[PDB]
């Protein structure tokens, strides 16, 4: 989209958080449901 190095990470920095935030809750919930 943008050749902006910058924009580049920004845009990219979004989805990077959403896809951390969802491995992370996989692991939280595979302790819980362990025990």
């Amino acid at each position: 989209m943008a050749e902006k190095a910058g924009s580049t990470f920004s845009h990219l920095l979004v989805p990077i958080l959403l896809l951390i935030g969802w491995i992370v809750g996989c692991i939280i919930m595979i302790y819980v449901v362990f025990s």
